[PDB]
């Protein structure tokens, strides 16, 4: 699966692997 995180204007996906 993935994860999104968004604050102080900073968005990542972030997904399994590393």
């Amino acid at each position: 699966q993935c994860r999104r995180l968004c604050y102080k204007q900073r968005c990542v996906t972030y997904c399994r692997g590393r």
